[PDB]
């Protein structure tokens, strides 16, 4: 069939608005539309600030001129500045001509995006990742890659769902929307800060046996069926999020496709929690993935 | 620490070279560098061709005016064609002015690159990809996706290293170098054509094994140490490939920041294969991953 990868939406258009913020010595990554400059707020602080800043008494001490955009080898004149919740938005004299059609967007857990990890305003590498239900990401970040955005392309629109801000203790990371306001509980300090319990996307580990299916990775499919209750039960045993008729129905294309009942493939997947996996594998992969949602399924395997 | 994914190059520089080329009903996705369009010769077959194609006689019944090339919504025109092997070349009158700065290469077994999936001229998703040791890739890619290609950023620099060409049965997929010679023996018709038996690349996954480290996932390294041969003895048994003392100086860099010796590694590697994973994970892996390089590893963990 068609095979079967973490597939990104290509960079190109986010490439373009990509720029370097300096203020003092600290330098991130911002995000350049029409004439405003999109960047974490945190840019503001030394070492010393970040262990319990007052973000309004130290933005105060800061000027239009004391802020250092750059684009290549090229300098921006910052002619305001205001803090949005956890983000400063800088107005510059000059519109990016390399603006693509955009959206803001908040997305809700589950849904997957693009990351186009960045340095000194620079592109680096381009990844796929989930929100995952405790509203962290797995992302691949090192320093300086705060300012670094995800996002979804529509057609010609691309939809700006993330901005990177922090690591958490578990080394999982966390980060806004772009208006500033974070997904989780997070705060933008240097504090010890714990994310909840997580849970597997169950509608998501749904999707990808259907992708398995369609490749011909049959071997699971096994004789029995269910109901959503019994499979709810059996569910929360095992820490996935329970299914709904609203994920049955987003379902519908795949299971169409295949003429595979959610239910029966429901079944399936309980005898996969309760027997594992005995050494086998699907689609190459020796666990369950959850980071697939039926959208990014129908579009790989159909197309 | 950093965290750990399959990332790709950005793709914009590539995005910009793609486009569509059409000889009758068929076709298929080319790539236009300064005045020239890149595509696979079997663009000027039929259905009927496919089984087994002359492609010399196929390509005299053609003319300049029988290639259609279209860039976004805007024709170019044709002044001259030539085959290159397993490739099409076709001079056009107009320099592309979004090349950028490029070379093709010739890619070893083992090493990786990213895939920019494209349908229709338009692109569609990027990945990264290893060329297996037996020459095939396991790719994400449906009708229409030939032409589609493959590559490395140097810096300012695209090399290009790949064509998509065709899946074989096992569902996995070949293609070329840019001047048209196939990776591995295949030929460019319908038939049955076998890949040989593939093998496990031992250095990748020492490379991944050393960013497991770094990471912190530190629970298989074991107390023993092992020699190249006594290794390698081993590695046979269980299809890995044969690893040599190039493998060992390049290796050098992981293993100088980590402070483990490579032979310390493999003896936590030969446990690893003899013993099982046991149900633990790696990097949230059940599987040893092969498709990281070393210096893939450096770039990503260590910047
Ligand atoms: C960013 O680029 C980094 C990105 C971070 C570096 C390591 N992996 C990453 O994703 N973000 C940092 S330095 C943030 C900022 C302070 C502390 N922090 C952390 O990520 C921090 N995490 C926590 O304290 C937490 F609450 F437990 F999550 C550590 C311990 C992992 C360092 C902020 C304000 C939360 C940025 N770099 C700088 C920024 C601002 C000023 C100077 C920088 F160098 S934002
Ligand atoms: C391409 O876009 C496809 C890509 C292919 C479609 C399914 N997955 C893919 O990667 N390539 C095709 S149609 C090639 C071409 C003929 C047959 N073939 C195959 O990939 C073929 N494989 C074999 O016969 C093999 F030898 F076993 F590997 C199948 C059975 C998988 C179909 C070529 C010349 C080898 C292209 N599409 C067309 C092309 C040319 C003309 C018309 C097309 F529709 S190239
Ligand atoms: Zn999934
Ligand atoms: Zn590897």
């Amino acid at each position: 069939g068609s095979g079967f990868r973490k597939m990104a939406f290509p960079s190109g258009k986010v490439e373009g608005c990509m720029v370097q913020v300096t203020c003092g010595t600290t330098t991130l990554n911002g995000l350049w539309l029409d004439d405003v400059v999109y960047c974490p707020r945190h840019v503001i602080c030394t070492s010393e600030d970040m262990l319990n800043p007052n973000y309004e008494d130290l933005l105060i001490r800061k000027s239009n001129h004391n802020f250092l955009v750059q684009a290549g080898n090229v300098q921006l004149r910052v002619i305001g500045h205001s803090m949005q919740n956890c983000v400063l938005k800088l107005k510059v004299d000059t519109a990016n001509p390399k603006t693509p059609k955009y959206k803001f967007v908040r997305i809700q857990p589950g849904q997957t995006f693009s990351v186009l990890a960045c340095y000194n305003g620079s592109p680096s590498g381009v990844y796929q990742c989930a929100m995952r239900p405790n509203f962290t990401i797995k992302g691949s970040f090192l320093n300086g890659s705060c300012g670094s955005v995800g996002f979804n392309i529509d057609y010609d629109c691309v939809s700006f769902c993330y901005m990177h801000h922090m690591e958490l203790p578990t080394g999982v990371h966390a980060g806004t929307d772009l208006e500033g306001n974070f997904y989780g509980p997070f705060v933008d300090r240097q504090t010890a800060q714990a994310a909840g319990t997580d849970t597997t996307i169950t509608v998501n580990v749904l999707a990808w046996l259907y992708a398995a299916v369609i490749n011909g990775d049959r071997w699971f499919l096994n004789r029995f069926t269910t109901t959503l209750n019994d499979f709810n039960l059996v569910a929360m045993k095992y820490n996935y999020e329970p299914l709904t008729q609203d994920h049955v129905d987003i379902l519908g294309p795949l299971s169409a496709q295949t003429g595979i009942a959610v239910l029966d493939m429901c079944a399936s997947l309980k005898e996969l929690l309760q027997n594992g996996m005995n050494g086998r594998t699907i689609l190459g992969s020796a666990l369950l993935e959850d980071e697939f949602t039926p959208f990014d399924v129908v579009r790989q395997c159909s197309g």
